[PDB]
């Protein structure tokens, strides 16, 4: 999937950064089963002082994350991945839960393409491995820490 | 509700960007019941010429808000939020109507976060808010302009 | 449409920008029908560093395009146009398929505005363009490419 996550500016250090980075990625895979290189973490930095919360200015420990999957997944497994992206975040940045945003978008696998291929549908995934050329798999697996 | 505005850098001065925040929380609020600390606006500044239309690269005077909003509001409401959002926006950034662009996002409250918690339906907004710890209450309560 | 195209900084000239924007705006008129002033490409220029594929950091070459459209078309088109999209993209920006990901996202018509209007159904172009203004359709004629 693809993981949006706004912040400010010179807030997370390049260690936090890939801290925060982990934390999403290993939620991610340890509640869906997803095959790692599968999961982008896209951080959009921002000056601090551009987010506004009820009108109210505010400083710079805000996060919004706003990942966006594919349909079919319950609403049950949904929450736990955004309640575990809350908790992981708020230990791996050093900022408190209250502090937190997570939406989840979700969209047809069929109109959600990934290292420019498109993608299987939740119960799928097997077949999507041991169907790609070597130059690919290759690729993907260079893609996890 | 998180409302993600786009706008070339400096466009809106730091007190032009606290006027269209408050244009957007107030049209929310007040159109929806939503609590006044709920809505977030986020301001993601580009440099000038990355927005193209049509293939024109353009300047520094476009608007794209992009609203992500829980499920189960009418789209007459939605709409009537979306038209006052460019009214209320024209007005407090002095930007003429015919730059912003508004789109509007659903996704069920059971996969939305915020302050570390999920949201209600908007049947329910009210209740939520009751018993939420009273970190909770308070921060929030120190979000509204 | 909304194209957000996520972008390192300094990936991509002002030459090569016009030229992914060339090639996103055409495709789409090109599947769609849609009339050119309708589709806007925003870049989203980030240092690089910032994205990461199973937690690791990547370089600049990285390239992902979140697509914003109404609701109305099929499955096979917008498969039809995602393609389009990785192919005639990575050709103008001269990226290897592999790193580019694209996602679209669909809303009732009724919730979109553009140009501060409200949009017909995919189409409806037509007569919508038509009753639109004095001068709502010129100010949208000189966005052609």
């Amino acid at each position: 999937p693809v993981y949006m996550v706004y912040v400010s500016q010179d807030r997370l250090t390049p260690s936090a950064k890939h801290a925060v980075a982990k934390a999403i990625t290993d939620a991610h895979r340890g509640l869906t089963g997803a095959q790692h290189f599968l999961a982008q973490v896209n951080f959009q930095e921002q000056p601090a002082g551009n987010v506004f919360l009820g009108g109210v200015q505010q400083g710079g420990d805000t996060i919004f994350v706003h990942g966006l999957h594919r349909e079919g997944r319950s609403a049950d497994l949904k929450g736990q991945l955004a309640q575990r992206i809350v908790d992981d975040v708020s230990v791996a940045a050093e900022i408190d839960r209250k502090h937190i945003w997570v939406y989840f978008g979700e969209m047809p696998a069929q109109q959600m393409v990934e290292y420019g291929r498109f993608l299987p549908q939740p119960g799928h995934e097997g077949e999507w491995f041991d169907n790609l050329s070597s130059d690919e798999r290759a690729f993907m697996e260079t893609n996890v820490d």
